[PDB]
This record gives structure tokens, sequence and C-alpha cells, in this order.
């Protein structure tokens, strides 16, 4: 059975995780894990309560690891237990993946050094200090690393992983069973397509978070420099 | 504060719910409820454990009600307590909405009689016996009713509801903050675009469920005829 694991942490952006979870859990011969320091309730940034199913110590070797993003990424970038777990699993995983600001956690773990990668548009400047080659594309692959932008990045890349773990017909069948054919009613999902006034509002609302994450990123980079 | 409620039931398809939940929970001056017979753990069809936050009796009057789909829809179509709650809330709600097979629950509650509506492609034949005018479109509006197809229907229609409850700039800002710009790697999300061999596989896998739901639908229709 293919072993797929998602890191589940306080103040996660739950859709980053729950989207790919439902897609991948639809495949045959997969087992999906929700990993934290111990099993039990973990609260997402919206207040939605999720349950972790396994601890770091009990998690099996994973074929796919996925790091979601969210407010809670700042704490995780300086959590030595979580970073060590990610490094251990990434060494043997077939696919190391992240959604949105989850790539900043991969960066803090040292896994983006010399690698092409993306992250959420408002935090993209934080990739270079973590050793990455920043790329402004929605899905960036470098070897077995796959970083994606957008809250639903993992739904799309889950279909790619289904096709590569199984076959194209299997991925197509899952897509049809889920009737997955998005059609957003607005075209403001990128700073290059949204109105300038909207981009300003969004940048202003992210400013305090970006400032705090600049500080965290520099400490994380210092640890990598040692 | 705008009151938004999702019905959370055993064997729900969790993404039908968790997608719109995360989008709508990003708006100012909203309160989002996860409703079941009592607060506490409810298990989705994938095994993911979610928590209901309020009971039927304690739920406030809702401005928006949303019914997700999933395996568990069959039981809900013959749950008199759930159907009565949906009818009570729908009487005064500004928006009555559903995702995928959630519209079959609205049908069992009598809320599709004479109304245009859609549902999941494999179960679409069940709409007419519940009194609906079946429409093969991804999002169908009829008055204050909005039914949508696809596991992520609620992400898209949540942006429409944001624009109508607040304004377009607010919906655009949420879309940009979430960097929401999907791009599926396959084009098999409709029976009209998927390969015929894939459609066959998917139809064969749904056949037992469709058979059971034909029986349930006829009993539900008999109750509406009384
Ligand atoms: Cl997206
Ligand atoms: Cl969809």
């Amino acid at each position: 059975a293919v072993q797929i694991g998602f890191l589940l942490f306080p103040e996660v952006q739950q859709l980053d995780l729950t989207g790919p979870h439902d897609v991948l859990a639809s495949l045959p011969d997969v087992q999906v894990h929700l990993i934290w320091k111990e099993p039990g309730p973990v609260v997402a940034s919206s207040g939605l309560v999720l349950q972790a199913t396994t601890s770091f110590a009990d998690c099996p070797p994973l074929d796919v690891i996925c790091i979601p993003g969210g407010t809670g990424v700042g704490a995780l970038m300086e959590d030595p237990q979580a970073l060590a777990f990610i490094r251990q699993q990434a060494a043997r995983a077939r696919y190391v993946t992240s959604v949105c600001t989850g790539s900043l956690v991969l960066g803090a773990a040292g896994l983006l050094q010399g690698k092409r990668a993306t992250t959420h548009w408002a935090y993209h400047e934080l990739l270079a200090p973590l050793g990455a080659i920043p790329v402004h594309e929605r899905v960036v692959r470098d070897g077995n690393l796959l970083t994606g932008t957008g809250i639903t990045a993992g739904i799309d890349f889950a279909l790619t992983l289904a096709a590569e773990l199984f076959d194209a017909a299997t991925a197509q069948r899952v897509q049809l069973q889920l009737e997955y054919a998005p059609a957003p009613p607005f075209n403001a999902g990128s700073p290059d397509t949204a109105p300038a006034s909207v981009v300003q509002q969004a940048r202003q609302r992210a400013a305090d978070s970006l400032h705090k994450r600049r500080e965290i990123t520099l400490r994380a980079a210092a640890r990598l420099a040692a």
C-alpha cells in the first residue's frame, strides 16, 4: 500500500490539506496519515477541528509527504522536532510536496537549497534566503520535489501524483468520479490578474505577517548556515 | 454577523464542505456552523474525523445553509429530523445551497419541487422523481436556490455568495489572498469530456450505489406525494 502523509499542525490552512486528502484517499491501495506530535485534536486557522492519526515516532516510512501552509507555518519553521521528522521522511520519500506557505517549512528544513521552488505570492521574497531558486509558476518540480501555489494546489497535483503512482486512466477516473472541473467566477487569483486596488488591500493585510516571517526566516537561515 | 451553516453527517464527502468552509470563514463578520444532531465527532467517508459545533435545536437562524454530498446522503434522504431542520432553515434563509449529491437531500426535503437543479452526473436521473426540472449545468440558480456540481463547487459559488453578501472587491480580495486559480492536469471532469472507457469504469463503479438510491428516492417521493 502506498503511504501518504500530511503534516497537521495548529493554525494550518485546512483546505491546503483536506483537498488533496480527499482526492488521494479515493485511490486504491493507499493509506493516508495525518501526522503531528501525538494523535488527537489539532485546530485549523479557521477554528475547524481536525484529528491527527499518528505521531512522528509511529509514522511509517512515507512514499509521499505533503506540507500544507497556513498561519501556523511561522512556529513550524523553528520547531526542531518537526523539521527533523520532515528531513528523515524526505530522505526516502518518492515525492516531497508542499502547498502555499508549506514550502517555507521545507525551506527551514534545508530541503530547498539549490532547488527551484514557489510559495504564496505575498511571501515569495522569503525563498531566496532559504537557498531556493525562486520561480513564479503555480507548480514547480525539481527532481522529486513539487511545490505548488494556491489553496487548491494539492487537488491538482494530487491528480499528477495519481497518474505517476498508478496510470493516467486512474487519475482520469478519479477526476470524473469527483466531477472536478473548476470555473471560478472571478479572475483575481494572481497579483498579475487582480485589480491593482485589490492587490494593495491584500498586501496591506499581509504586511504584519510578512514582517514577522522575515525575522523567523533569518533565524532559520542562520541555522542552515551552521 | 452573517450566519452560515453546513450540515455535517456521517459518510459526508468532506471536501464538499471543507472547501466552502475555508473560503467563507475568511470573510469578515461571518460565523460558520457545522450542524448535526449533537456537537461532537462525525466521520467523513474517507475516515477523516470532523467535529460538529452545534445541534439542530441550538443552531441560530441561518442566512446561508449548505448541504454537502457523499455516500451518507442515502441515509439523510430518509432522516425525518434532518429533513425537518432543513425545511425550517430554508424558509427564512437568504441562500439555500448544495454540492454534488447534497441536492438529493434538498429533493427529499421537498425543496426542489418545480425548481431547476443539478446533481452529480451519475445520479442525475434521480432529480425528476423528486419534482425538479433537471439541468445539466455546473451551477444552477433558481430564486434563492443554488445547486452545484463537482467536489469543489462550493469554493466557486462561495465567491459568488461573497460578492452578493458584501461586494465584488471583497470576493476578489479573498480569491487573491487564497491565490485561487485552478488548472487541472487532465480534462476528464465531465462525462462529456472524459474518454468513453473512463466513463464506463466510473459508471460501473457507481452502479450498486445508484440502484440503492433509486429505491430510497422512490420512498422519499412517496412521502412528498402525501
Ligand atoms: Cl488554487
Ligand atoms: Cl469541481
